[PDB]
């Protein structure tokens, strides 16, 4: 069949723009003995991809998951039909040996929309669980810091908090976000663009400190976030994506004299740690919460394939609410 | 009974100078009932006095321990002639109640230098062990890299590690400081000072990385070096030498990108989180290794109290090879 493809054009500097895509067109391949021709459904676009970029060469496939299905099968256990995660790229249609696939929750329930999958129960999700119940470590009471709170692992490392006994502060972009925050039931939500001082935002927002920072955005504010730890407090290192489109050096480190007098643990992970049986009750944990109502979700579906460059940017200037992500 | 004492006229610009430090004598007051007076016989002077100076009013004492003799004696518990560690600061005589003093160990021998109770076989001695044993959680096989590594610290930390099972590298700063800890049995040890780049040496030392970092000087130094940590690496971070005397803009902060990537963990200690049994207990395991030849000691003896400014500047310039004590 014929697939479409997003491939790197150019390296990114500073933030992507449209010339760095290419959209190619090509003939896929009949399927061999054991392969199948998935067709994508949804595809989703993630931070990391900022970072990843830089080690692929100029012309390759831009990396990235997605929700798809099996229509063409030559492999008996992926019969037309299934549903699958796929991690083929950018990419409306491609071949699989079926031993890179992944299929769904056997209890996905059809209440809930499939491409979650690629969201609040799926790697970002997973990301916010395990950073915070095992780098952080939470056990019930602490007082929790999250930036990038709005996105969909901040918005599920809040409400995990919530439904353990924590209280929860939340930083993000837009006023919009901040309104979206508080029905989910974060204790304090403040936009850092507007706020006059974070540093008097932090300590009103808890005087008493923090016991754990779950860290996505990194650089200034990360210092400002660190002079407020409590003693031997945990962070959580998930990402820095304040600094993914820098062009100029990375600014100060935190202050090291505050870091040794305060013992702070301080320990940077990838969802990719955890597998088998860990992985699998987790999402399990996830959808469940989901159901429950626990942990509500938000998604800002754009449709096309061809509008794929332009959900990721938007993406990575925080201008979408909700999981982004791409209807083919 | 008169007692003399090294004062902050100035706080520190950069490293300190002769004119930052004034000395005073005092008559102190009759001994009461259950006081001890105090008559140090060695003093040390440690990195850390240089972040510590900064919290101090001017005319205020100096900090730091010393071993010190019981010279008269309101106090049964601790009688003439009692050797004591003592925190009086940078003074030759002082006033005690006993409550914030700590004998030597029962089985101090006669076969070692007093002196070695502010060193190896103490503070020091047990900020290595703790940070190493750990913090860092070295299980034996793994490659150590430890910086300031001729002081009483990153000579123990090396040693522990060789007596452990491990390959250790370590960084000083002068060519005759890299002589001693081969002595010691450091694998590798250069001159951060003359190597062309550090990139490279610290590459060649380990050109598979390092599982571990006793990190003492912070900075560039530890940037580069977490450039090179293996994945699931550990820092301990027990000081920040290179900006204590710093006079510009605290340095860039590590590459976040590396550190996620790596997955590195990366916790601050200072060594009076361990007390009682465990403290008591690595103190025993020390001295036992310096007994069986196990570790190694050197100490930069100055006599003269009144040089104990010009032995602390020397101590921080890495003029000094072994530990920097000052002899009454
Ligand atoms: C699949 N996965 C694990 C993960 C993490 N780091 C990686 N890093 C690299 N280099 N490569 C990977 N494949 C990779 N994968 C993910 C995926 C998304 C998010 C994430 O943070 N997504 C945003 C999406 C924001 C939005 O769409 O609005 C979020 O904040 O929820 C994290 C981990
Ligand atoms: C007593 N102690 C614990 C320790 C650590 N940080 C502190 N920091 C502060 N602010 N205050 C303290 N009392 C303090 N104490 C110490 C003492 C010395 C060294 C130390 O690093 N000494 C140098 C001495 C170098 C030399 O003499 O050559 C070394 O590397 O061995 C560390 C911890």
């Amino acid at each position: 069949s014929m697939t479409k493809t997003w491939t790197l054009k150019k390296h990114f500097v500073g933030y992507p723009t449209n010339s760095d895509f290419e959209l190619k067109t090509s003939e896929l391949p009949p399927l061999k003995n054991g392969e199948v021709l998935l067709e994508a459904l949804f595809l989703t676009v993630d931070p990391y991809m900022r970072v990843a970029a830089k080690r692929l060469k100029e012309g390759d496939t831009m990396m990235g998951q997605q929700v798809a299905k099996v229509v063409e099968s030559k492999n008996v256990a992926l019969p037309k039909g299934t549903i699958v995660l796929a991690s083929p790229g950018w990419t409306t249609h491609s071949i699989s040996d079926g031993k890179d696939l992944e299929k769904l929750l056997t209890e996905w329930p059809d209440t809930i929309p499939l491409s979650l999958a690629l969201g609040t129960v799926g790697m970002p999700g997973l990301t916010a669980y395990f950073g915070l119940l095992e780098i952080c470590g939470v056990k019930g009471g602490e007082t929790v810091m999250v930036n990038a709170a709005a996105g969909a692992v901040g918005s599920v490392v809040g409400q995990i908090a919530k439904l353990k006994g924590c209280k929860v502060v939340g930083a993000v972009g837009s006023d919009e976000k901040v309104a979206y925050l508080q029905k989910l039931g974060f204790d304090v939500v403040f936009n850092y663009k507007t706020v006059e001082s974070l540093e008097e935002t932090l300590k009103k927002a808890s005087p008493d400190g923090y016991d754990c920072y779950f860290d996505n955005v990194g650089g200034e504010f990360s210092n400002t976030v660190i002079g407020q730890m409590k003693k031997f407090g945990r962070i959580a290192i998930c990402g820095a994506i304040s600094t993914y489109n820098r062009t100029g050096p990375l600014p100060p480190g935190p202050p090291p004299e505050i870091v040794i007098y305060q013992e702070l643990r301080m320990e940077a992970f990838v969802v990719y740690r955890w597998q088998g049986d860990a992985r699998q009750k987790a999402l399990k944990d996830l959808l469940k919460w989901v159901l429950e109502g626990k942990i509500q979700y938000k998604e800002y579906i754009i449709e096309g394939f061809e509008n794929m460059p332009a959900a990721f940017m938007g993406m990575l200037k925080g201008d979408n609410l909700g999981k982004t992500i791409v209807k083919a």
